[PDB]
């Protein structure tokens, strides 16, 4: 049959395959998981459609504040807190950055981590209250500017993955490159994930990227295109697989749309307030 | 429909799949192309097995010589000449180099490209003759004790793209990135390629990472798993459209295996003469 979603029933079908044929390991800790490596999906963004699953709520508040913050470029984890999102926040206290040996690090400085790397990639990071203007690459200028004046190009990328700055990182980048993509007008994005926990990270990143794209496509005066999602470890945690089990046996709903309501002079002119959400029905919560 | 080599079957249905679903675009070099962006394939190592392809004979030295000199950390193009592999040759003569500005460069240096990235990722090139011992991060080396350390992890990767050196290079990666992977004592690796040319370069591609997987699996005392080829913009050349034509209509041999005749101390300990490739059995050439 047709399902009203393709795109979220694939996804379900995704976990369904990792249960099937993924391979039963101990992450470290003990901490089962099941995985499968080497994994592709592709979502439609046309029409100002974006993936947020409707059997699983998305935290969309932390979506959106969260990319806002990676394009400030901030590194400030405390930032994020004065928004009500604590994603970032154990990452950032003061017993997780002294077992990682930053015991002079002030609580919350995650490091040179996504923000850091997008917009000053190869600059030398000392703390997150730093003036870093002009300093390394702004990868994320250069994308927008080979979009605008270069679309057939090959190499629109920007990467997260710096080896020189993983020692000082909170915590390794987990989507750690994006490529981005025009044809007939439709601006596409291709996320590489190396890691993917499918119950709960990585809904979230494929709204983060879809978000991205359609910011992107409207700073550039082109329309929305296709978010390729290719993972690396696409794993479930053995503890949850009860929660997967109710998700899958839901019939998805439509996804929302994005609907931004006023026009932007660049990237760094979005705000919250100017982002809209339509129509985002959701199953109930899940224990 | 079974074949005896199923997963270069796959490959030939990825060609066809790109001719007939694939968007027609003229890119930068003039020329059009015929492509697919987002592409994934798969390709079973296990067993020593190596996917060279066979519908079309790959060229297996260049393959083994270039990698070896990837390894190497060498820069110098002048190396390969010397060893009768002519590919990045009239990327690093005078003409070239001068059209990219490089008009100090000494012929050969090609800047800080593949070699110099995987070893010394971050450091400040100057030239293909300067001992860059103790600078930068050896990406190569972090993998290799990542695999034998704490093969559960999910942040095995080694990446080309620094954005930072990209303008002293005379060829942006197009490989960009790897990421390694252990079950079960089997090492995976997923290679992510922004730009694929389905009928010259992407066959090449997946033995060189095929090639380099079988390496570090025995330098960790692992088996070979499996090799993820991921594509961004999966494309064949209008050009060539005839040839290919008639390569999707040969059924695949079976894929040669590889066989290291002595030990190796070390990624660093590898030579031509111990890495033998045994019954590579090739289609016609094609005109
Ligand atoms: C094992 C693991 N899986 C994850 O998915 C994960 C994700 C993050 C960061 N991340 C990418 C996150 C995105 C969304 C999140 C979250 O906590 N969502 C909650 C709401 C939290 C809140 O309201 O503050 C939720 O939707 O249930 S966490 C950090 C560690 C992880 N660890
Ligand atoms: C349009 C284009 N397509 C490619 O595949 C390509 C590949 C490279 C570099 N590369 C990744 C290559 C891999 C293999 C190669 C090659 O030329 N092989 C010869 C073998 C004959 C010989 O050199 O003796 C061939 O079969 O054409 S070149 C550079 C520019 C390109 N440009
Ligand atoms: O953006 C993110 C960040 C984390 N994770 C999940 C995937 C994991 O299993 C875990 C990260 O652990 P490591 O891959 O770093 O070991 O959190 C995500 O899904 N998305
Ligand atoms: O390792 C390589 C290097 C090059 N190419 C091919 C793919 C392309 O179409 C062209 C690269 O051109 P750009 O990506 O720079 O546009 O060469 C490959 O397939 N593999």
């Amino acid at each position: 049959q047709v399902h009203l979603n393709q795109d979220e029933y694939k996804y379900l079908k995704q976990v369904e395959q990792i249960l099937r044929e993924g391979t039963r390991r101990d992450d470290r800790t003990g901490t089962g998981t099941i995985s499968i490596f080497g994994m592709q999906s592709k979502y439609c963004l046309r029409n100002g459609t974006i993936p947020l699953l409707t059997t699983k709520r998305v935290y969309w508040k932390g979506v959106l504040e969260e990319l806002l913050w990676f394009i400030s470029g901030s590194t400030d984890g405390k930032l994020l807190m004065e928004k009500n999102v604590k994603i970032w926040e154990k990452n950032g206290d003061r017993a997780f950055l002294d077992n990682l040996g930053f015991t002079s690090r002030e609580e919350g400085d995650l490091g040179p981590v996504y923000g850091f790397q997008w917009r000053h990639f190869g600059a030398k990071y000392v703390d997150c209250h730093t003036d870093y203007s002009g300093q390394g690459v702004d990868q994320l200028a250069e994308v927008i500017r080979q979009i605008k004046e270069q679309p057939d190009s090959r190499r629109i990328i920007m990467s997260a993955w710096n080896p020189s700055d993983l020692g000082q990182m909170v915590l390794p980048p987990c989507h750690t490159m994006c490529q981005f993509y025009v044809d007939n007008g439709e601006l596409s994005c291709q996320l590489y994930q190396r890691s993917g926990d499918m119950g709960l990270g990585v809904p979230f990143n494929l709204a983060s990227y879809g978000l991205l794209t359609h910011m992107i496509a409207k700073v550039c005066g082109l329309k929305p295109g296709t978010l390729v999602h290719t993972l690396g470890d696409a794993h479930v945690y053995s503890n949850h697989v009860d929660a997967l089990k109710i998700q899958l046996d839901r019939e998805p709903y439509a996804f929302p749309k994005i609907r931004f309501t006023r026009d932007v002079a660049s990237i760094d002119d979005f705000t919250s307030d100017m982002i809209a959400l339509d129509d985002y029905k959701c199953h109930p919560k899940i224990p």
